């Protein structure tokens, strides 16, 4: 056992194996009723020790779609007072130490702190202290409502990062070496967070895994999201009706939304603007004039972060994860890729150029890079573009490890890369496989280690003459040039 104070109470936590952890400390008051809607709240001070050797309850969430679900086993804890955060460190009494602190992944809907893959010890073992936490999720942290503040989930991670900034001395850590880091929805919640100044100063460096940022909700949309989700569940579009509703049918309604809008939408249902499109992810963060006055790819634009270091990056074949598990692919016709690049205006021998770059024969392979680049690796090279100027450095990466599951259909796809960060391949089996290469998780967590401790990976810095990055693989990783540059240049315009 090991009490720490922090600057509301003492926690007892847990020294096992060289490393002192602590699980479940609350940051925020239970969400419960109508402060589902509020800003978070600081936990009431106490008195004594509260426990913290056990991991808190996790955000309401739905099951993942069946076939997803397969690879990314969700670990669920039931319970009220999910709005803790956890921490590693090799000593609670040391000094200055470089902190890392995640945000977790999963479409702004799904997600936790806690899962397994994110454990923190191989960070804390060399030298890093490390923070994970739970943010509100779904229609409770992100659906726009006239009668509360926009954007719980990413009040929330202000919050913990607040935390962060007044607590971590007392578990070793250096506030002013804070950098914070995400996979996904995560990765686009730092992004949202370096454009906006309610976060200044909450870190001085930041990792982008497979998110960049151009995901934000038009206000018009979320206010129809809000409006459908209401008529199903027979009441008003407000925060004061929601407050009631019992959180199975809360996520029911949720999971039918994220459905129908991640396939066709019904015009009837959904008007003209999500119907064509308009929504990538219904429950991202909205445009609400006070944390998102624009996208934040375009506050970046405009210099927003640009004192932060960035390491950023993406999978080969991002977008496989969402349409190959489910035997989509083959079915895929050359006349749907040319209705699907017609959407952005670009001519249909596009295609070719995907095919002459190895990225696809079939239509449904060079669908997948297409969207691949569109959601993914564009906007990750926007960012990098657009800190040309910046004071800060800037590093990419290329994670291009193929995973051999499902008979090898997947390749390098989305959130491949978790386990070897981490070094955690032994909890991601479902995903990687069951001999995943660990010289890999070492090359890949180890750069993430010396990036949080120097701001430099070990690598040449990303500019956009050469548009360098270190492409990791098995057996060996190395750095390449304007990878895939034919396929890059079809966007230029758009
Ligand atoms: O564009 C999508 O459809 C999408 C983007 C990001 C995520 C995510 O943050 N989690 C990874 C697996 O859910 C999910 C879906």
């Amino acid at each position: 056992e090991i009490v720490i104070r922090t600057g509301s109470g003492d926690v007892r936590g847990s020294k096992e194996n060289g490393i002192a952890v602590f699980r479940g400390i609350p940051y925020a008051e239970p969400p419960v009723g109508a402060h589902r809607f509020t800003a978070p709240r600081p936990p009431r001070p106490w008195d004594g020790v509260r426990d913290a050797t056990e991991f808190s309850a996790t955000a309401p969430r739905p099951p993942y779609p069946e076939a997803i679900g397969a690879l990314l086993i969700e670990r669920f804890i039931p319970g009220d007072d999910y709005l803790t955060l956890n921490v590693w460190t090799p000593d609670p009494n040391a000094v200055g130490l470089p902190v890392m602190v995640w945000i977790h992944g999963g479409a702004f809907t799904n997600g936790s702190g806690s899962e397994p893959v994110y454990d923190g010890a191989a960070f804390a073992r060399d030298g890093v202290v490390f923070v994970s936490f739970n943010y509100r999720l779904g229609i409770i942290g992100f659906a726009d409502l006239p009668d509360a503040p926009s954007n719980r989930g990413l009040l929330d991670q202000i919050a913990a990062l607040e935390w962060v900034r007044d607590n971590i001395a007392r578990f070793g850590g250096d506030p002013g070496n804070v950098t914070v880091f995400g996979e996904s929805a995560g990765a686009m919640s730092v992004c949202t967070l370096m454009a906006t100044p309610r976060a200044r100063g909450l870190f001085r460096r930041a990792i982008l895994q497979s998110g960049a940022g151009n995901m934000a909700v038009a206000a018009e949309d979320a206010t129809t999201i809000a409006a459908v989700i209401a008529h199903r569940l027979g009441v008003e579009p407000t925060a004061a009706a929601l407050a009631h509703v019992p959180v199975a049918q809360l996520l029911d309604v949720q999971q039918q939304v994220a459905q129908e809008i991640q396939g066709a939408p019904d015009p009837a249902v959904w008007g003209e603007r999500i119907a064509g499109g308009s929504v990538l992810l219904p429950f991202a963060p909205v445009i609400d004039g006070e944390l998102l006055s624009q996208r934040p790819a375009e506050a970046i634009a405009g210099g927003a972060g640009h004192d932060v270091d960035l390491l950023f990056g993406t999978t080969t074949d991002e977008y496989r994860l969402f349409l190959a598990p489910t035997g989509l692919l083959p079915f895929i016709t050359s006349d749907y890729v040319t209705a699907h690049l017609a959407k952005s205006g670009l001519d249909a021998d596009a295609a070719k150029a995907y095919t002459a770059e190895g990225r696809g024969e079939e239509p449904g392979d060079i669908l997948a890079s297409i969207i691949t680049d569109q959601v993914f690796r564009i906007p990750a090279l926007r960012i990098a573009e657009s800190r040309v100027d910046a004071p800060a450095r800037t590093f990419g990466y290329e994670f291009a490890w193929r995973t051999p599951q499902l008979d090898g259909i997947l390749g390098a796809c989305h959130a491949v890369e978790l386990p070897f960060v981490f070094r955690t391949l032994d909890r991601a089996a479902s995903l990687v496989g069951t001999n995943p290469p660990e010289e890999l998780a070492e090359t890949v967590h180890n750069a993430w280690v010396r990036f949080a401790t120097s701001g430099d990976p070990g690598w040449p810095a990303w500019n956009p003459e050469t548009r360098s990055v270190m492409r990791f693989d098995h057996p060996v990783s190395e750095m390449v040039t304007d990878p895939y540059p034919a396929t890059r240049a079809l966007w230029d315009g758009v």
